[PDB]
Parts: structure tokens; sequence; C-alpha cells
């Protein structure tokens, strides 16, 4: 029973040559579960966000053609869009609800198994408050809809951060685990071009000389604070990134963990922003001349640099590692952001979509069974 959740997302297709991304793209057996982002709110209504995306939600549902167990989800919000619309829209409880009553008819109209809530972030007890009440009424309104109509029930999913202190300004978190059907931990972005020092995406394990705090920027301590907080193991999916985050150095003979940088590293040439590069970005870095490899030892994630330019991602050898500290865990399984940055051409050397290939085939034969495991 473990799931497998792969974000698409909307702006990838387009994406300059190779690095275009269609819905057909996607091989329909790779993922449990496919999710749309994003789609939007214009009048506190479910809606596209652009008339192109009403054909794009037509192909990535129809996927199901080719694959009829595969579940297909469409996600609303994201960072850009904010968190003034979640606010306005559980602002009066008839917006709520008419938002609710009409987002099952869009999304039955599509034909979407279900919904994913992008909420980034709410915060402070008001907006805690209003994420449950949101999703209670999503929820209710579900299987109220699964009886009055004929149909199974639309799934109910939302992206939850793994920042220690996002959690608890922002989340319930057992009242939202009873509401969700799954709960997709973001757990990467815990060190980017923001920061001045050079830092992983996404450790998995901290280093032994980091700081307390330091320590709590990881993946192991952010899918166990929500353990602790009350997240049920088999609805916990944590996040898998299939990119990395790149940093320029402001001197190129240091290059080691907390090394000094003066903001993000060169752009890909398919994603076109400074301090990010997809997977298939971060081969044509590894295969440039003179590129240093490295292997974190302590972190269990690769990073590379060449001349002041400095990569942290993640390849083939940490996402099985992070299957094995996974089912080791008992998590229910994984998300994926995203599937259109995998190497989706198989453009590396590997084979097509190395990243998610590697992972599903590292939790084949696990099964999630919950068990007592201290305090
Ligand atoms: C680079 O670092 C070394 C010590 O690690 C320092 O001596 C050198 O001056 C630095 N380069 C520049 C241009 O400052």
């Amino acid at each position: 029973e473990p799931q497998v959740l792969c974000y698409l997302t909307s702006w990838s297709s387009k994406r300059p040559s190779a690095g275009r991304f269609m819905p057909e793209n996607v091989d329909p057996t790779l993922c449990t579960h496919v999710i749309y982002a994003f789609a939007t709110l214009k009048d506190h209504k479910l809606t596209e966000a652009d008339e192109k995306d009403a054909d794009m939600y037509d192909k990535v549902v129809a996927l199901r053609e080719k694959n009829p167990n595969l579940k297909i989800l469409l996600a609303i919000g994201g960072w850009a869009f904010g968190s003034t619309p979640f606010k306005e829209l559980t602002s009066n409880v008839f917006r709520m609800n008419q938002f609710v009553y009409e987002a099952i008819e869009f999304l039955r109209d599509y034909q979407f198994n279900g919904l994913d809530v992008d909420w980034l972030y709410p915060r402070g007890a008001d907006d805690r408050a209003a994420f449950v009440s949101l999703l209670k009424e999503l929820r209710l309104a579900f299987e109220g809809e699964a009886k009055t109509s004929g149909q199974p029930r639309l799934l109910l999913t939302a992206a939850v951060p793994a920042s220690f202190e996002a959690i608890a300004a922002g989340y319930d978190v057992p009242e939202i685990s009873k509401y969700l059907d799954f709960i997709n931990v973001m757990t990467y972005d815990f060190h980017g071009q923001w920061e001045r020092q050079v830092g992983h995406n996404s450790p998995l394990f901290p280093l032994e000389s980091a700081t307390s705090y330091q320590k709590k920027l990881t993946v192991d301590y952010s899918a166990r604070e929500w353990v602790r907080q009350g997240a049920p193991k088999e609805k916990l999916m944590i996040g898998m990134p299939t990119y990395g985050r790149s940093f320029t150095l402001i001197n190129d003979t240091q290059f080691d963990i907390g090394a000094p940088a003066s903001g993000g590293g060169q752009a890909g040439r398919f994603t076109n922003e400074a301090g990010f590069m997809s997977y298939y970005e971060i081969c044509e870095f590894l295969r440039e001349d003179n590129t240093t490899l490295v292997w974190d030892n302590e972190q269990m994630v690769p990073f590379a640099y060449r001349e002041d330019q400095w990569v942290g991602f993640d390849d083939e050898r940490s996402l099985k590692t992070k299957m094995a500290w996974l089912k080791e865990e008992g998590f229910g399984g994984i998300m994926v952001w995203s599937v259109d940055m995998d190497d989706f051409r198989g453009s590396c050397g590997t084979g097509k979509y190395p990243l998610i290939t590697a992972m599903k085939q590292e939790l084949s034969g696990y099964k999630v069974k919950l068990e007592y495991d201290g305090p």
C-alpha cells in the first residue's frame, strides 16, 4: 500500500526545447497519483488559471485511459497565489460552502479524482482554525456527495511545510489529519539562494557539527516532527525533490557545506531561474569539465562544484537511501516535486525517469504497517 503522488507543474509546458513537458510525457505507471498545479481562485471559486489550462486538464485526466487505477488531482493555490485569497475564501460560511459545492461540480465536470489544497501558508490562531474548517467542509461534502450521488468519494490532500516552526504556526495536525486523505510534506527547500552560505536543498540527516537548529532542517527531523504532532504515518507522504539548488561561491577554494556564497548560481538552460536546477540540468552541469561530484556521508545526499558554481541535489543513490529511511520509519509513501523535472527524456545517460524509477523500485514489496515506536 505505499503511495507515490507526483506533482505536474502547468508552467513546465512553457519550457523551451527538450525541457518542454506535456501531460502526455507522463508515464501513467510511475505514480499512483498525479497532481496538476496550479488552479486558482477567481471570485472565490475553484477556477482555471488560464484558458490554455482547460484542455491541459483534459489531457492530464485521460492519463487514466492508459492506466485506470491512476488517480488525477487538481491543486489549488501555491506560492505565487499567496495566503490572502484563502483568508477571504474562509471569511464567511456562504462563500466557503458555495466554494465547496461548486468546486465539487468543477472537479466532477473535469472528472478529477480529487483536490489538493496548497495554502502556503496558514499563520496564527485564526488561520489555523480557518484551514481546519476549509478541510473539514471539503471532506464532509466529498463524503456527502459520494452518498447523494453514486461514485466513490473525491480525494482530499494538502501540501504542508517541513519547518517545525511553520508547523506550529499554521497547522492543527490532529484535526487536519482527520479530514485529509494524504499529507504531502514538503521536505525540501531547507537551504537555497536566500542564504549566503552553501547548504543542501534536501539533506536526509544533519552534520554532526550542526547547531541544534540546523539539525532540525532535515527530512528526518521534519517528518518525525509531523509524527510527533499527531500525523498518522500511513497518511504522511514524504516529499522528494527532482531538482537541486545552486550557489555562486565567494571563493573557489571554499566549496564545503557552509562556504560563503553571494547568491544563486547560474540558471539552467530550461528552467531559467538562478539558484535552481532540474535534474536533467544537473546532469549537464555534471558532465562539464572538471566538475567535482561529492557524496555527503552524514547528510546522505550528493552535491557538486566547478569553479564558483556549487549545486546540492538528489540522485538515484540519495533517493534510494531516502526510500530505505522511509520504509524503516514506516511512512505511507512519497510525494514527488515534480514529475516534469525528473530526467523524463533519459538524457542523463541512465534510464528514462531515473529518479522516480529508482524510488519506485526501492519501494517495491514495501507494505506500510503501523506499530508502536516509543517516545
Ligand atoms: C580564498 O580563500 C583563501 C583561504 O581559504 C584566502 O587566502 C584567499 O585570499 C581567498 N581568495 C581571495 C581572492 O580572497
